[PDB]
């Protein structure tokens, strides 16, 4: 896998978010992971992680995986980096996402976001607690 440029257009919640790549804007959903929807316990809270992480950033880069590049409601599935760390895998590791919609073809991250949950899961943070 590589890394490839974005910008942020738009933050919109805990796993989803406003990109321009290649030059176009697109909504990008997070790969292998699901927040809760904003009005969800802890709906807010993934969302304003989400929000900050991706704000803050100097860089923003998209990363696909090997499979499917675009879901059904043609949102990118990538990979989300802000200043070289993965927004999927810190979602997961502070409790405000679980690993779901894992998809063969479309898993190369799988294995390190369930050793995320797994110790989310241990320290009782958020979705856990
Ligand atoms: C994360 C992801 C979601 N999706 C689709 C499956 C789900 O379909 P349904 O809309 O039919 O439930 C939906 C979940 O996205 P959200 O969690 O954003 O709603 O997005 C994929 O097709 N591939 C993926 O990798
Ligand atoms: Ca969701």
């Amino acid at each position: 896998l590589h890394k490839e440029p974005a910008t942020l257009i738009k933050a919109i919640d805990g796993d989803t978010k406003k990109l321009m790549y290649k030059g176009q804007p697109m909504t990008f959903r997070e790969l292998l992971v699901d927040t809760p929807e904003f009005n969800e316990k802890y709906g807010p809270e993934a969302s304003a992680f989400t929000k900050k992480m991706v704000e803050n950033a100097k860089k923003i880069e998209v990363e696909f995986d090997k499979g499917q590049r675009t879901d059904k409601y043609g949102r990118g599935l990538a990979y989300i980096y802000a200043d070289g760390k993965m927004v999927n895998e810190a979602l997961v590791r502070q409790g405000l996402a679980k690993v779901a919609y894992v998809y063969k073809g479309n898993n190369t991250h799988e294995q390190l976001l369930r050793k995320a949950e797994a110790q989310a899961k241990k320290e009782k943070l958020n979705i856990w607690s």
